[PDB]
Formats: C-alpha cells, structure tokens, sequence
C-alpha cells in the first residue's frame, strides 16, 4: 500500500490562489484516511468541494470540512454522521499536520484542521491523520486571512479537490 495523496485547489473570494497536497496516514489510521479521501473525490455524494475554510486562526490553525452547515456546526463523515476515535498514534507536532476536529470523544465527522503551528495540547485528543505535502506556502498564504478570533477577512474555499496519483 502506498498511503494516498489529496489535493484541495484554494479560492480566495473566488480567485485562485494556489494548491495544497497531503499525504493521508492509511498506515496508521486507515479508517480516518479513509474518510478524508473519499470526501476529497466526492465518490459518495458529498464532500469538500466548494466548501469553506470558516475558522482561521494564525500562528494556530485553519479550519474547514462543514459542508452541512458552513459554520463549524455541521459536517458529516462517509460512515455515518459520526465516527469513534480510531486512535492516537500520531501527535501534533509542527505546522503542516492534518487532524480531525471534533466536538467531544468519538464525534469525527467531515471538519478537521490544518495545523500552522504546534498544538501538541491536542495529543490523545483528536485524531492525526496526515500532513500537507506541497504547498505549505499556499496554507500560509490562506493563514494571513484569518484573525484572532477565527472569522477570515476573505473567504477561502476549497475551489476543488481530489485524489493525486
Ligand atoms: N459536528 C461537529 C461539530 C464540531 C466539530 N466537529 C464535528 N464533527
């Protein structure tokens, strides 16, 4: 198995900006990875596409993956509207880390977060399940449209999204 490789296309206002890729952990955490994927295709139905990053947060996070409710509220995983915690291998540790949101244990759905920072609190908290691989540069850029509390000056979309090669 080779772990797969997502990439969303960035808008800013409805102006591209750039590409970011990840690396998905189906290694360690097939299930989550799973999920992010087929999310990322769309091959159920639903998904990432045309959704928003809502909660931006600099020297934080970026947040996104509410297709439901478009507001840190909703979402939804290819498993139902939540699934459990699959574990906690893998930490938070640096900028670049993909993890699911959640709002207590066992409620992954569809939101999760790019970390820009560490946030090694969350360790054991929320579930690791891969990291950005090109485009670091363009989840800075999307960073400096964020603010202290969250709300961003611009709206950041996922313009698209799918599975690499
Ligand atoms: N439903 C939900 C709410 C907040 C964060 N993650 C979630 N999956």
């Amino acid at each position: 198995m080779v772990n797969p490789t997502v990439f969303f296309d960035i808008a800013v206002d409805g102006e591209p900006l750039g590409r970011v890729s990840f690396e998905l952990f189906a290694d360690k955490v097939p299930k989550t990875a799973e999920n992010f994927r087929a999310l990322s295709t769309g091959e159920k139905g639903f998904g990432y596409k045309g959704s928003c990053f809502h909660r931006i947060i600099p020297g934080f996070m970026c947040q996104g993956g509410d297709f439901t409710r478009h507001n840190g509220t909703g979402g939804k995983s290819i498993y139902g509207e939540k699934f459990e915690d699959e574990n906690f291998i893998l930490k938070h540790t640096g900028p670049g880390i993909l993890s699911m949101a959640n709002a207590g244990p066992n409620t992954n759905g569809s939101q999760f977060f790019i970390c820009t920072a560490k946030t090694e609190w969350l360790d054991g908290k929320h579930v690791v399940f891969g990291k950005v691989k090109e485009g670091m540069n363009i989840v800075e850029a999307m960073e400096r449209f964020g603010s202290r509390n969250g709300k961003t000056s611009k709206k950041i979309t996922i313009a698209d999204c799918g599975q690499l090669e």
